[PDB]
């Protein structure tokens, strides 16, 4: 029972509580209702900042409830994650078209949140929402600064879209971060498998070293004094992305490479990505969701 809300229903185990499908009592609309699992004053403040951001490929952060010394979010619900469609799409395939708006898309959303100074900090495709007009949008940026290095959720966290600076201990944050989680999810949409599907913090590093070669001082200046870099790391070699995520392009394969740059200053900027040849003929296609 809730005292604002109606048909209050469990959708899963979110990255910071409970998620629930809602019907606003007094309006009838249908939400995504978030409880966050506290045990944080300016976490309301900074997240209540986030209820002025608003763009197609952004999830809408409807409002901030603290009642009952409890804190709940309100968001704009749709209907699947990316992660779904992916499953869903398994036999076939997401098609190229519809992966390159989806990407498209994608970048459009971190560039308006990095140009408004928020960051997202763990995209992953259960944080990814679509619906059945083609949009894809994003959900929880902004959330991880405000919590903030922290767990909050009882499932098993996924590290496999974790940047290495992250891997590597590193506590400063930049929009680079998330531009590598999103080109782990461009490749997992290519090729139907997760890119680096890390089981612990040194499984998920060593994967990335096996495919992308051990990093060293050439590729990314700084990296051998990060807090958790051992000398001890063995020294694989880099294979190339044209074993990595066939059949992609050459344009789809080079924008990947500077998505996955080790170096985070070196990686393209999501303003950048989305002048890539690429995506000269993107289009936005209707995709067939089963709900
Ligand atoms: N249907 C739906 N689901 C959402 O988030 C969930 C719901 C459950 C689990 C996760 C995964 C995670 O948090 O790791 C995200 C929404 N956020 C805004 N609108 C939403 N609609």
């Amino acid at each position: 029972f809730m005292e604002n809300f109606q048909k209050v229903e469990k959708i899963g185990e979110g990255t910071y509580g409970v998620v629930y499908k809602a019907r606003n009592k007094l309006t009838g609309e249908v939400v995504a209702l978030k409880k966050i699992r506290l045990d944080p004053s300016t976490a309301i403040r900074e997240i209540s900042l986030l209820k002025e951001l608003n763009h197609p490929n952004i999830v809408k952060l409807l409002d901030v409830i603290h009642t009952e010394n409890k804190l709940y979010l309100v968001f704009e619900f749709l209907h699947q994650d990316l992660k779904k469609f992916m499953d869903a799409s398994a036999l076939t395939g997401i098609p190229l078209p519809l992966i390159k708006s989806y990407l498209f898309q994608l970048l459009q959303g971190l560039a308006f949140c990095h140009s408004h100074r928020v960051l997202h900090r763990d995209l992953k495709p259960q944080n990814l929402l679509i619906n059945t007009e083609g949009a894809i949008k994003l959900a929880d940026f902004g959330l991880a600064r405000a919590f903030g290095v922290r767990t909050y959720t009882h499932e098993v966290v996924t590290l496999w879209y974790r940047a290495p600076e992250i891997l590597l201990g590193c506590k400063y944050y930049s929009t680079a971060v998330d531009i590598w989680s999103l080109g782990c999810i461009f490749a997992e949409m290519v090729t139907r498998r997760a890119l680096f599907p890390g089981d612990s913090e040194i499984d998920q590093l060593f994967r990335i070293f096996r495919t992308l070669g051990t990093p060293d001082e050439v590729v990314w200046p700084g990296v051998t004094s990060m807090p958790d870099y051992k000398p001890s790391f063995p020294k694989w070699a880099r294979q190339d992305f044209s074993k990595v995520v066939p059949p992609l392009d050459e344009d789809g394969r080079s924008l990947l490479s500077q998505m996955l740059h080790y170096d985070p200053n070196k990686r393209i900027s999501a303003k950048a990505a989305l002048a890539h040849p690429f995506f000269q003929d993107v289009t936005k296609p209707v995709p067939h969701l089963r709900l």
